[PDB]
């Protein structure tokens, strides 16, 4: 299983990196579901845009496609971070 | 701090290359010969790091460096003689 990895905690806005350790085999593989889905990712370090923290934990699959041959399936995290409120400041009449 | 860091392994044209966080095998935190680690803070200021190049079929030594991270000044809070 090639080990996984990510980028720390991402800011909604903010794009994430997504690891795949270094395996000299083949072709990468990322899916957004822990079975093989919508390919989001086909590298060893893609970035992934637009997360939201209302999927906070989200989830990604990882699989090292090695010459005629499919490695397991990893699997990263991604934190997404919420957005504070916006601010509505003001101040004393003068 | 919020500086970044490089990190390093002698250039060996072998294979792959791995760092991990603990002197174990554990959350592969960078796989080069040199990546960069941002994020890291003095409140761990000796941060070491663990260092293997992954050969072709072989896997080498356990290396380890240590990064130095310095601590923030403390804010400046100035003033002036009212006039």
């Amino acid at each position: 299983a090639p080990m996984t990895s990510n980028s720390g905690p991402i800011c909604e806005g903010e794009d994430v990196t997504l690891m795949v350790n270094t395996v000299s085999s083949g072709t990468y593989a990322w899916y957004s579901d822990a079975n093989l889905t919508n390919l989001v990712a086909s590298t060893q370090n893609p970035v992934i845009s637009g997360l939201l923290a209302s999927n906070s934990p989200d989830t990604f699959y990882v699989q090292v496609s090695s010459n005629g041959c499919l490695s397991d399936t990893g699997f990263t995290v991604v934190q997404v971070n919420p957005n504070p409120a916006a601010v509505s400041p003001g101040y004393t009449p003068l």
